[PDB]
């Protein structure tokens, strides 16, 4: 076997790609998670998957509000959690609530607590990095983007999480042949990517909102693209709508 890295390596103009995603679309990075306790941002993270912008973060001040410590949620049971998701708008209530019920009673019963502080504790070192990696997928439910996005928003570990909208931009740009999976895009993002937390940020907020905003499913705005020069998709999409 092979790295995959050796067996994709990144183009020459990778650094640009990088750069010029984070000079138009995140010239000022915003702040990331800084919650009292990581739980809290890992709640926070299983409400933006699958779902919109506002109703997400419609559903976690309803949902804090109703529960101002995660103990009375845990109390409250799935039916409860389903019902708080459920009248802050937004679908797969059950599923939800059933996800986040069951991160809260396996941390109750063997974690000694509504916490994921320890987390936290972990030396920031690749081994370290890897620790916290293996703690986050060792809750239930908790699968890999989920892992990479609590690490990157609420840990301030160099993970490079990689969403759908990235992805399909990756596949159009030909930075990783079409018939990798979501995982396997994750894992050659951050093997090629530079070490440190703050770029890997940067390629996430900028990489999101250009894959959603530009390099968009249909009808994406290949001539308004910073990185058009150098993607063989355009042309493609160009000469189509004409
Ligand atoms: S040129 Fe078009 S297909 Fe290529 S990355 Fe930009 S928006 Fe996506
Ligand atoms: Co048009």
């Amino acid at each position: 076997s092979r790295p995959l890295s050796e067996q994709n390596p990144p183009p020459v103009w990778f650094g640009e790609y990088l750069s010029r995603l984070r000079d138009t679309y995140a010239p000022e990075l915003p702040p990331p998670r800084q919650f009292p306790d990581p739980l809290g941002g890992l709640i926070r993270t299983i409400l933006s998957q699958q779902n919109t912008r506002r109703v997400a973060q419609r559903q976690w001040e309803v949902l804090t509000a109703t529960y101002p410590q995660w103990e009375a949620a845990l109390l409250d049971g799935p039916d409860g959690i389903e019902a708080t998701l459920k009248s802050a708008g937004g679908g797969l209530s059950r599923m939800k609530a059933d996800y986040i019920y069951g991160i809260l009673a396996h941390l109750q019963e063997h974690h000694g607590g509504l916490s994921l502080r320890f987390l936290r504790e972990f030396p920031h070192t690749p081994e370290g990095h890897e620790q916290a990696r293996q703690a986050l997928a060792a809750l239930p439910g908790v699968g890999h983007k989920t892992v990479a996005l609590v690490l990157l928003f609420d840990l301030r570990r160099p993970a490079m999480p990689v969403d759908g909208n990235m992805e399909r931009a990756a596949k159009r740009l030909e930075l990783v042949p079409a018939a990798w999976n979501s995982h396997k895009v994750e894992r050659w993002y951050a093997e090629v990517m530079p070490a440190d937390w703050e770029t890997r940020f940067a390629l996430h907020i900028s990489g999101v909102r250009h894959g959603r905003d530009t390099c968009r499913s249909k009808h994406p705005l290949c001539p308004q693209c910073p990185l058009r020069e150098f993607c063989p998709s355009a042309s493609i999409f160009e000469l189509g709508e004409a």
